[PDB]
């Protein structure tokens, strides 16, 4: 229950609500909906503040295994790219699980995503 109030937090930037769940005891790697992670909604639309949060705790920055894809690319096709920046600042390599050179190459054509290709 409260599954919405929990995910609805990584959506509207209610960083205050997700801070309550992790305030429990490091829990940033639970199947959010049924096969995703609490970093896709934060990256795609976490006011760029939510992603850094639940990420500094554990590290779903790479955990993704069945998603065959890491969240840094989630922001790529989002136009936010404000996170992908302070993101690699933690490591997140650059191509730890994408298909291949897709990352910024086959992803788009703007100089912002290509910025992560620098």
């Amino acid at each position: 229950m409260c599954d919405k109030e929990f995910m609805w937090a990584l959506k509207n930037g209610d960083l205050d609500e997700v801070k309550d769940y992790v305030a429990k005891g490091e829990d940033v790697n639970r199947t959010l909906e049924g096969g995703r992670k609490p970093l896709h909604y934060a990256a795609d639309c976490g006011q760029l503040e939510i992603l850094e949060f639940l990420l500094l705790k554990g590290a779903d920055i790479n955990a993704p295994d069945k998603h065959h894809i890491t969240p840094l690319l989630s922001a790529v096709y989002e136009g936010h790219v404000s996170c992908v920046k302070l993101l690699l600042s933690k490591g997140a390599d650059k191509t730890v699980k994408g298909p291949d050179g897709l990352t910024a190459l086959e992803a788009t054509d703007n100089q912002a995503i290509k910025a992560l290709l620098q």
